[PDB]
């Protein structure tokens, strides 16, 4: 059982956190983008672009800019294309929003 040294994805945590976000008419208050692993270029992940000023994201106090988003309202956003990710957040119904997050390189 020789674990990998200076390799295993550390940028994020192996434990995702479900943040309860209350969507509104306009929708959410955050953004997302497509990322590419520095070791695996053939692999992409969705990150938290940024939290709109006083946006649902910030309000709740669970999301942060730089964290890797797992899913939104039970939606596998793994290796998903930005376009797809955005559409998923737009197609998602209003109200409570159960989305996971992977603590990443935060400057806070």
């Amino acid at each position: 059982g020789s674990s990998g040294s200076s390799g295993e994805l550390a940028l994020w945590s192996p434990e995702v956190k479900i943040v309860e976000l209350v969507k509104d008419c306009k929708g959410l208050g955050f953004s997302i983008l497509d990322y590419q692993d520095p070791l695996d270029p053939t692999r992409s992940v969705i990150v938290i672009r940024s939290l709109v000023a006083d946006g649902v994201a910030e309000r709740s106090g669970g999301l942060l800019p730089g964290d890797r988003l797992v899913s939104v309202n039970e939606y596998c956003l793994d290796n998903t294309s930005l376009a797809e990710a955005v559409e998923i957040l737009k197609a998602v119904p209003p109200g409570l929003v159960h989305l996971g997050i992977c603590s990443g390189p935060s400057s806070g």
